[PDB]
């Protein structure tokens, strides 16, 4: 009855985009969706108490994941999206009184949400159930309903090319185009390159995309939805009440808790406490030159900071409490900063106003110089690999060799969920992910290791529906 008009269908709308903000706590695990990638690539470490605090993060990590030991939660949050998205084209077989212009535009949000939520498990681990209404395919078969979907929706010719003030965060035409280029790329799919790339430089001719001047802009929260911004994954203190019981309320996010220093002391330097968790590895601070403005931007040299202010009072002496892989650095693009949970009504821990950056312009240049370099048409690839490095405070400029534009994504997305997939696409990670010096990482990655484990308690609840990955 309720679903049957335009009204009740736009709140359904509203509703498939929630599973958006909930993997970093949700189902009672912590599964940040960036940084669930971000542990298994070459730049940060995991952190915690020890290798059994978030045990599954720390195998993951060291490429011995198992089925019983694995995370869950992000897989709840995909299958939870894909639900609401196809309860909204149930809706609309059934529906009273909506136009032709509102069913359409209804349908490009929630396709376009619905390839999202696929991709989260279609890279994680591959070859997994789908469906369109409320079984198993292989990885390969997801890629062509996820790349015949976007085609769809690009066809409906419904979405704006950038949303407003009122609707950042609602589905658009660039974030489809970046969704594209993402999993054409990420299948290497040669027969769609002339599209994606076609589609990179729409965005790149729009007026309404750039890059932010000051690389260290971007994660301030003067930085949400800004020029650059394509797409994120809102999340507000303002009155939020996210916690430890209501997880999936649109309140704040719980990364900044999960990634800032140990009983830091709250206020010094304007960052707050965190519990330990992924350390910024020292390889990654020294990776960078002294004037690329992204070193400090990546890397908050926590350590120096206190050695700092303890030199300039040996009175009042400071520590935090370093733990396991601590490096003195953190992650300071979704570090916890003094006011930035100020607002909130519940748990201060779950309630950052840190968004979720998902697409940004440097990533539209980016996959534009690599897609020319790889034949897919003629353009300045070597102007688009530049405006990036230039950015940064850079004055050398550097030749688009796909090395160069591949670490060149290396400097720029630290932290953001985009190394581990780009080190599995280019044929990298099986040369770049070995054991480390530490101990940390005693596994080196191999082709066996690119799909998860699929969770024991799936495997058990499809009654051999559901063929294991040969991990
Ligand atoms: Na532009």
């Amino acid at each position: 009855t309720y679903f049957t008009t335009d009204e009740h269908i736009q709140e359904a709308v509203v509703a498939a985009y929630d599973p958006l903000h909930w993997p970093d706590w949700a189902f009672d695990e912590y599964n940040p969706v960036n940084l669930m990638s971000d542990i298994m690539a070459d730049d940060l470490w995991v952190g915690g108490d020890s290798k059994t605090d978030n045990q599954p993060w720390h195998l993951m990590m060291n490429f011995e994941a198992i089925p019983t030991n694995m995370i869950y939660g992000l897989w709840k949050c995909a299958y939870s999206g894909v639900k609401r998205c196809n309860d909204v084209i149930t809706y609309l077989d059934w529906a009273t009184d909506v136009t032709d212009a509102n069913r359409a535009y209804y349908e490009a949000q929630v396709i376009a949400l619905r390839v999202f939520y696929y991709n989260w498990v279609w890279k994680f681990w591959g070859n997994v159930p789908y469906f369109d209404k409320n079984e198993q395919l292989t990885a390969d078969q997801l890629y062509e309903k996820m790349v015949t979907s976007l085609e769809e929706v690009i066809q409906l010719n419904v979405l704006p090319m950038r949303e407003d003030s009122e609707n950042y965060g609602r589905v658009t035409l660039a974030m489809v185009y970046m969704l594209y280029a993402e999993i054409v790329m990420y299948q290497n799919d040669d027969s769609r390159y002339s599209t994606a790339l076609k589609y990179m430089e729409e965005i790149i001719s729009s007026p309404q995309y750039d890059l932010m001047p000051d690389y260290t802009d971007i994660f301030k929260e003067t930085g949400e939805w800004s020029i650059e911004s394509i797409f994120e994954i809102n999340y507000k203190d303002d009155n939020a009440v996210r916690d430890w019981g209501s997880p999936l309320v649109a309140g704040g996010t719980a990364l900044p808790t999960l990634i800032s220093p140990y009983i830091w002391p709250n206020g010094t330097d304007n960052h707050d406490r965190g519990w330990g968790f992924c350390p910024v590895r020292k390889e990654t601070y020294e990776r960078y030159s002294n004037n690329d403005t992204r070193r400090n931007a990546t890397c908050w040299n926590a350590q120096a900071v206190l050695d700092a202010h303890n030199a300039e009072h040996p009175g009042d002496k400071l520590s935090y409490t370093t733990r396991y892989q601590d490096t003195g650095f953190f992650l300071e693009k979704y570090a916890a900063i003094t006011g930035n949970n100020k607002d909130q009504k519940s748990s201060s821990e779950l309630n950052w106003n840190n968004n979720l950056r998902i697409y940004r312009y440097s990533e539209t240049l980016l996959n534009a110089a690599e897609l020319i370099t790889r034949g897919a048409g003629q353009g300045d690839a070597k102007k688009y690999l530049n405006l990036v490095h230039k950015r940064a405070g850079l004055v050398t400029e550097i030749e688009p060799t796909l090395d160069n534009i591949i670490e060149e994504r290396h400097l720029e997305f630290v932290g953001e969920g985009k190394r581990y997939w780009d080190l599995i696409r280019t044929g990298k990670a099986a040369s770049v992910l070995v054991p480390d010096a530490y101990g940390y990482r005693t596994n080196s990655w191999s082709s066996s290791k690119k799909y998860l484990p699929i969770p024991q308690k799936e495997i058990d609840a499809a009654k051999g529906t559901l063929v294991q990955n040969n991990y």
